């Protein structure tokens, strides 16, 4: 784990990608808020079966025991989920892509209670990913920091090393970019800043998806494994 | 002028700009907790104001960022003067609390346990004062930040990022050493915000945005 140069870590999460899934296909438009919720929520399901097969290839991950792996993902999925959204949305100004086949926009986003606050707040989150150009690598990095950070509150101590590692693959993608030393601390932090603001919004959208278990099932799907 | 700063004024500014630290004029303990809150309120806002890029800002910019950061701002102040108090909050001098003792509010022992965790990990961290100053007012002007004045503001930023490496470097840390410990301090900032939303979501369920508007007018007519 600790034991991977910048690169091999790089490209073993680039491996690790999940694949982009579709939404139940063409059901009917307009939608209605529960029809959206509906292709919302099987998607996320059957994105949450991959992001397991992709958490146990964080470098660091498996070297935790089953139930602290079930703690991080409880509570990183939808921040996992919304990096996701966020960063294959970079490429549709006003639009949130959801799936290749589901691509949104604020009004449409009204259709349900609530989540214009959301959705414009993800829809500026890949606006500043665009602005900053964020790279597929910096991106994977930035998960696997989601993944291992948002639940760690010798084991303590291995994870903050597999973060200082990630944190050293980061810098190293700026560096071989060509970054000046200041750039990129700057850009390093430019980016963590930007995990507040992911956190940000799955804590407001846990709260709007409760206003409308997972242990288990995470202990169920991570031991399936 | 804020972008103008060099590493050492940006932090003297800032240490500058400290609040006092206010005590517990003694719902008892939500009421203790509440009139506190309120007072340092008042100050915050006086300390805002020496932000430096804070005042380039609109009044509504203004109210915008404290609207949004005032509750990791005391958060953020309670852990870093609970550090040397393992095991307990020190709410003010004169108010130090323990686990046990925030059991008796719904909802706050998970937040308090996530408040102990936190000045734990500062602890352990040493974090300094100078870049305890540096994360709050990364803190104010970040949280809400979401057009040459988002510009601005990233400046600034940029420019805390740089007094922050700075600080770390003349402590003598390596150039690996400062990145990761620069890492280390700012996802310590998701747990902010992440403690501050569920602090929130607490506070109502218990039982602003013009509150500050008139403070932040106020401010421009106090002595
Ligand atoms: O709409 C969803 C969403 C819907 C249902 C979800 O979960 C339903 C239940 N499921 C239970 C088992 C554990 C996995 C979650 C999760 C996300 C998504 C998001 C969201 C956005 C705004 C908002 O206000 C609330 C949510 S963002 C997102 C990205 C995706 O790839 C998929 C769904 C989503
Ligand atoms: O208890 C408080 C607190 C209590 C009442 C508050 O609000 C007072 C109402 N007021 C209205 C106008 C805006 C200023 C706040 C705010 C914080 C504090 C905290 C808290 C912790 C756990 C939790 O679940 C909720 C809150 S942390 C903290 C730090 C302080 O310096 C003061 C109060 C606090």
């Amino acid at each position: 784990a600790l034991s991977l140069t910048a690169d091999q870590m790089v490209s073993a999460l680039l491996d690790a990608e999940p694949p982009i899934l579709y939404s139940e296909y063409d059901p009917t438009r307009p939608f209605s808020e529960a029809s959206m919720m509906g292709l919302l929520t099987n998607l996320a399901d059957r994105e949450l079966v991959h992001m397991i097969n992709w958490a146990k290839r964080v470098p660091g991950f498996v070297d935790l025991t089953l139930h602290d792996q079930v703690h991080l993902l409880e509570c990183a999925w939808l921040e996992i989920l919304m990096i996701g959204l966020v960063w294959r949305s970079m490429e549709h100004p006003g639009k949130l892509l959801f799936a290749p086949n589901l691509l949104l926009d604020r009004n449409q986003g009204k259709c349900v209670e609530g989540m214009v606050e959301i959705f414009d707040m993800l829809l500026a989150t890949s606006s500043r990913f665009r602005m900053m150009n964020l790279q597929g690598e910096e991106f994977v990095c930035l998960k696997s920091i989601i993944l291992l950070n948002s639940g760690v509150y010798e084991e303590k101590d291995h994870i903050h090393r597999v973060l200082d590692k990630i944190t050293d693959t980061l810098i190293h993608l700026m560096a071989k970019a060509g970054l000046t030393l200041q750039q990129q601390h700057q850009r390093l932090a430019q980016l963590l800043l930007i995990l507040s603001h992911i956190r940000h919004m799955s804590n407001k959208g846990m709260e709007h998806l409760y206003s409308m278990p997972l242990y288990d099932l995470l202990l169920e799907m991570l031991d399936a494994h």
